């Protein structure tokens, strides 16, 4: 039961969340968070943007940022579009208001994401879920929650740690604070096989809803997969690729994350 194996490791989530809701321990998260993931960013978006393109052959009309944090995911959806609309969701105050001083054409929401539903009501095209599954204290009632906002022609992409990764993904820590952040980040995470038992249960009683999970770096699709040729085809993400020298070493280095995607197709 995934249900079983969510509630017995909800004090390892509520202990990774403790990194983001003091004040000593943000600060270190944060630098980390900046450092080591920022590069992977436009990445994960220019993904999940190919991925739409391709499915349902128009661009998405809205995206709905969940853990937005200081609102730089939506910070890069607002420079690649003009008329889309955006929503970001967090828990914490001083993310959001760092969002909101951003002066972007986008509602920027301080709350739980299991409130979601009474901020938003249009049914939205992609819903991201970005390096932050692992930190809710209810994970399964969130993404029941948000499959029922998805869309006719839609999709949830989620990237997150892998908790087998712990080993390989302490290498980037670059003091003891760091370690013990990384420690807490990974303990609280998913393996690939929980991951796709939890997708699996959310999709399969919800029609016209289907999911993939996988550890590849581009959307978790193997290289031989029809999709990966399809996503690979795409310019925006070949160009967010061919970033610096030390940015692609980063990224050869890193250790695989869990993809997951949520796909409704009415
Ligand atoms: N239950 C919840 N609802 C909304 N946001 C949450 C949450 N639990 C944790 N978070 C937020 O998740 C964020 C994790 S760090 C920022 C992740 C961001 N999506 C990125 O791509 O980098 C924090 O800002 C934290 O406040
Ligand atoms: C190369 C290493 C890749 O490292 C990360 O992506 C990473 C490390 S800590 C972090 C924060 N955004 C919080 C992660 C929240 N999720 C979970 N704990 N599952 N992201």
């Amino acid at each position: 039961e995934i249900e079983t194996i969510v509630r017995e490791s909800e004090a390892n989530r509520i202990q990774a969340q403790t990194w983001f809701s003091h004040p000593e321990k943000s600060k270190v998260s944060f630098r980390y968070d900046e450092r080591e993931t920022s590069s992977i960013r436009s990445i994960s978006i220019e993904t999940f943007l190919s991925f739409y393109s391709s499915k349902f052959n128009r661009e998405p009309y809205s995206v709905l940022d969940i853990g937005c944090g200081q609102g730089q995911v939506i910070q890069y959806l607002n420079s690649r579009f003009q008329k889309i609309e955006l929503t970001g969701i967090d828990s914490s105050a001083q993310a959001i208001s760092s969002a909101k001083k951003l002066g972007i054409n986008a509602s920027f929401i301080c709350s739980n994401a299991e409130n979601i539903m009474q901020y938003v009501s249009k049914k939205q095209d992609i819903i991201f879920i970005h390096l932050c599954f692992g930190l809710f204290k209810n994970p399964i009632a969130i993404v029941n929650t948000l499959i029922h906002l998805l869309s006719d022609q839609s999709c949830i992409y989620i990237v997150d740690l892998d908790r087998n990764s712990l080993g390989e993904g302490l290498n980037t820590a670059q003091s003891r604070e760091e370690e013990a952040y990384l420690k807490d980040q990974y303990r609280a995470s998913l393996t690939m096989e929980e991951f796709k038992q939890l997708l699996h249960v959310v999709t399969k009683e919800q029609h016209g809803v289907s999911f993939h999970v996988g550890n590849s770096f581009i959307g978790g699709f193997d290289e031989t997969s029809s999709q990966f040729f399809s996503l690979m085809r795409n310019r925006n993400l070949q160009d967010a690729l061919r970033t610096s020298v030390g940015e692609q070493l980063k990224q050869s280095q890193m250790p695989a994350l869990l993809h997951g995607w949520i796909i409704k197709n009415k």
